[PDB]
């Protein structure tokens, strides 16, 4: 198990992708670094040929799982590092439901002190007005400033006494940790400041202040003691039901109670949603499932990605993966396990080329009972 030595600290990363999707050719270069002790990746990608013809999110999985955090009890199962520095070949087919597919072949290996991921991608059969080539997928979840339908929500005053009325509302309705934030109201703009809340507790506070009549935006100045993926925020439409919303955002109405619970105690029952109300849509988690493929000396994985569609819905991307070592030295062939991935996409306001900034955390784990 030599290869783990190479990952004990911060390691620079080069990524190069040459892609052609339905004859639309493009290239991507990536620079940054990974820290496998923390399963952490910090990378920025640039479309070097111009504008990217597909949504950036659809390329994330293709654009170095040797940087996954494998805890001590899991190191027996870390195929990815055991193949270093000679590396591995990583191949996938990605089936976008009701649309085209990507086929990818990548070489992942050290070149000097740098871990390099060189990729060839070919996409075919996509609908030129589909969600992919039509650029209908949301890039990321809005940060920092959240917008609400200004005149929707609880009526706390007619048209610091305003911020006082808000704080009393948060308290009276039972919003957890309302006593750990400070509210400021400036002409339809609320600023919420606080420290050491959960991601979930923060989100419930933000939504409860925004769902007040006369509040058009909420400035999230709240630090979470600990990150974690944010939820989607959904604006209720005339005619909506929680069941129909669930069908759109998750794919089935049978997850409607997931939305209801995630918006308690602000929301008292499924029938009390109203047009213009913002609701938290908690992530439906997807894991990466890995298995060994010994008579090929590597591993297989399967998983799916949920890509949010901008104007409502989810585009599923089914992934099937095979990894084969490049070197002939023995490698670790793991037991069945899974990886848990948290990813955040952002933009450099000063960058002018088509790009993607990526922050990612990945951890390994053993298959659970509920699985
Ligand atoms: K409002």
């Amino acid at each position: 198990s030599k290869g783990e030595e190479l990952f004990t600290g911060v390691v620079p990363i080069l990524v190069e992708l040459d892609g052609d999707v339905n004859g639309h050719k493009f290239s991507v270069s990536g620079e940054g670094e990974g820290d496998a002790t923390y399963g952490k990746l910090t990378l920025k990608f640039i479309c070097t040929t111009g504008k990217l013809p597909v949504p950036w999110p659809t390329l994330v999985t293709t654009l170095v799982q040797c940087f996954s955090r494998y805890p001590d009890h899991m190191k027996q199962h870390d195929f990815f590092k055991s193949a270093m520095p000679e590396g591995y070949i990583q191949e996938r087919t990605i089936f976008f439901k009701d649309d085209g597919n990507y086929k990818t072949r990548a070489e992942v290996k050290f070149e000097g002190d740098t871990l390099v991921n060189r990729i060839e991608l070919k996409g075919i059969d996509f609908k030129e007005d589909g969600n992919i080539l039509g650029h209908k997928l949301e890039y990321n979840l809005p940060d920092g400033l959240f917008n609400f339908v200004k005149d929707a929500g609880e009526k706390l005053w007619d048209a610091d006494d305003q911020a006082k009325k808000v704080q009393e509302h948060l308290n009276k309705t039972g919003i957890p940790d309302a006593d750990k934030v400070n509210i400021q109201i400036a002409d339809g703009k609320a600023t919420v400041t606080g420290d050491g809340l959960s991601q979930e507790a923060k989100e419930k506070i933000l939504v409860a202040v925004g769902n007040i009549s006369g509040i058009a935006s909420v400035d999230d100045q709240v630090k979470t003691a600990t990150p974690a993926t944010a939820s989607q925020f959904y604006t209720v439409k005339s005619g909506d039901t929680l069941s129909a919303i669930s069908k759109q955002v998750y794919g089935n109405a049978n997850l409607y109670n997931k939305i209801f619970e995630a918006n308690k105690p602000m929301l008292k029952s499924p029938d009390k949603i109203y047009p213009g109300q913002v609701l938290r849509i908690p992530e439906e988690l997807e894991n990466v499932y890995i298995k060994a493929d010994k008579q090929k000396n590597g591993i297989k994985a399967n998983f799916k990605i949920r890509h949010n569609i901008e104007d409502g819905g989810v585009q599923l991307a089914y992934h099937y993966q095979q990894n084969t070592p490049i070197g002939d030295g023995p490698v670790l062939l793991p037991d069945n396990h899974y990886l848990s991935v948290q990813s955040k996409l952002s933009k450099d306001p000063n960058e002018k080329r088509d790009h993607m900034v990526l922050l990612e955390f990945v951890t390994a784990a053993g298959i659970t009972l509920g699985m």
